[PDB]
């Protein structure tokens, strides 16, 4: 005869058994749009430095070389006009951001959270987490409950706020979703990363370009994901399984990305050759995430990279001698939405699956079985995601 | 090798087990029966006396006896827009905090790791918590640099989650480390009251109470599946984690991270809205496994006010042993919002071994922790003692 319930019954009974797998991906980005020709101009001309000349110059190059086309931006002229502190380059200002920053994250959040619900089928009682993922603005209670809220989520769907985490942190919301997806048999995780940059938006500075790179490519967009195990196949379906996910921080790399709030807003700050320090590093990680696996043909994975800027993405690809397909998704983002934070992978890993999709590939990871996705941000802090295409019909 | 393969070698076996635990506190401390006079005194309000009365009630019902302050007198005279109700001052408070915080934090996790036994190198992954600041990299990064951990541990940066979060890093560290064969996760959970501390203002008291009640410290523990039980020495495992919404609570208790700092605003029943809802999640926790009787298990309760507290014991009928080691850390040290059910689990297991109790959980097999937060959200940890040997 049985005892009563142990700690070891719960534990078998509670962990899920297949690997995590991304089952829906929705996106959702500002209405306004900007193209990439025309910013030097409108961007000086909204923060009045039309007399920086020599500036101008440098932030047409900057602008010019970004192999960004257009950005979405919630920032408006108009929006900009009510507040004229933001327009400054370090003017009181935290305030009117978070304003702007608190209802705006979570309210594109939940459009691309429908968007990725739609797609799923499921009820939205069926989600068991949710995890919220911004650089943009902070609050208590933070976004994640109001995402829930405006979702009608049920009122015990756990939870997780993650705040100003940084470019990484696509990466580091799928390494979350995992360990929840694979630990606890039956999870549906909602999966969210939305950015907004009213909240790093400011004037330029002659003393401080590297604060004019982020005006050159930082773009606003949200991505939600539904991740989880088991997926039952008569009414789901897997894009991608991940397999593992590890986070590193690179040898002599300290202070190459810094961040912070204060209340003249977020500020950005560079100090090393970033680039140069994700190429040189990247092929350990690589090894590192893949030796295991028995692959070592970079040229053999699909790729999902953060872009943070072209350079990361250029020397990368030249670094290790990728075939210029295998950049394309990436680029693509890039090209058409810009840095958009930790969003941005979330958005590639759609568009991976779609152009799969419609190109006729054999899985949705064009064509091939294995692939990686990184995330780079401060620290630097390189993310490791290695997935698993499924095969397309 | 498939990903089937992959994952059943890639999993960890048993339920996550808290292994050590190490706390610490700012050097500075204040007796609560000074902290009206020293508060009125330094942020220059003697005047204001009709309020002082009302802080003075505030401290003498707030069931605390001391709280531990990174916060001094010279440092205030060195920031005087902190003293003002409302002045900008978050700057000046972020340098405080961006730095104190992790070093706080430092101190804690050197002894839950010294109590560990094993090497550093042996740490997968680091949750780091905190409620006071913000900044990129996190207090993560800058506590794995402090404490030298493998540059490849797996960081987890939870950033002002408010009160419940104890709750939330036990509840991730529980997934981090059954998820993951050989895992052994550092939480840390730091909390420094130098981002919300403010002078007096007759037209809002809900902020004075912040005033009265919170207090700094840190925590961490190490948590891990499938212990070495020669070499590990396992205190509690934890056998489920919820979270939830407390209905018609909208509101309860904000937190805006602002120009002057953090501000705090409570707009309704705490411990009503707690206590009216705290049965129900008791059973949803414990009816999957058969308990009824919230007598018959150990209780690790947030000490958000002694109101919540009382009210809970008086509504759930609860001995008032089951509160002590509660209590004890709301006395000592005050509400270290995240820091306190780290705080108060070391506490109990400590009691338990000193009163020669069988378990870990004062003799009782099954426990709960609760953590209580903006929201307002209630954590739910279901924990399992063990025997004391």
């Amino acid at each position: 005869m049985a005892a009563a319930v142990t700690v070891e019954e719960v534990r078998r009974a509670q962990r899920a058994e297949g690997p995590a797998t991304v089952l829906a991906i929705g996106t959702a980005t500002p209405a306004n749009c900007v193209y990439q020709a025309d910013y030097p101009d409108y961007y000086f001309r909204i923060t009045k430095s039309e007399h920086m000349v020599e500036l101008k110059e440098k932030f047409k190059r900057m602008c010019d070389k970004s192999q960004i086309r257009k950005r979405y931006m919630h920032l408006t002229e108009e929006i900009l006009q009510e507040n004229p502190n933001m327009c400054a380059y370090m003017a009181p200002s935290l305030d009117a951001r978070q304003d702007i920053v608190v209802v705006e994250v979570p309210k594109l959040g939940k459009a691309a959270a429908q968007k990725a619900i739609k797609e799923w089928g499921q009820p939205r009682s069926r989600i068991t987490h949710l995890v919220f993922c911004t650089t943009s603005g902070v609050d208590m209670p933070g976004a994640d409950y109001q995402l829930a809220k405006m979702l009608g989520l049920r009122p015990n769907v756990s939870r997780l706020m993650m705040y100003q985490q940084g470019c990484f942190a696509g990466g580091t919301v799928l390494r979350v979703a995992k360990d929840l997806a694979e630990n606890n048999r039956g999870a549906r995780v909602l999966a969210v990363c939305s950015e907004i940059t009213a909240v790093t938006f400011r004037g330029p500075s002659e003393s401080h370009l590297d604060s004019m790179v982020g005006q050159a490519l930082f773009g606003d967009g949200a991505a939600a994901v539904i991740v989880g195990s088991d997926p039952d196949e008569a009414v789901e379906r897997p894009l991608f399984q991940m397999v593992s996910a590890s986070q590193t921080i690179l040898p002599d790399s300290e202070g190459a990305i810094d961040g912070h709030l204060r209340e003249v807003g977020l500020t950005f700050h560079l100090l090393k050759d970033v680039p140069g320090l994700i190429s040189k590093n990247i092929e350990r990680a690589l090894g590192d995430a893949f030796t295991p696996l028995g692959i070592s043909d970079w040229n053999s994975i699909f790729w999902v990279a953060h872009p943070g800027g072209p350079a990361i993405l250029d020397q990368v690809e030249a670094k290790v001698g990728l075939d210029k397909e295998r950049m394309r998704a990436t680029r693509h983002v890039l090209s058409e939405y810009g840095n958009m934070s930790s969003a941005c992978v979330l958005f590639i890993l759609d568009e991976m699956r779609k152009r799969s999709a419609e190109d006729g590939h054999a899985t949705t990871g064009e064509g091939m079985d294995w692939g990686v996705l990184f995330g780079f941000g401060p620290g630097l802090t390189v993310e490791t995601v290695v997935l698993h295409s499924v095969p397309i019909t």
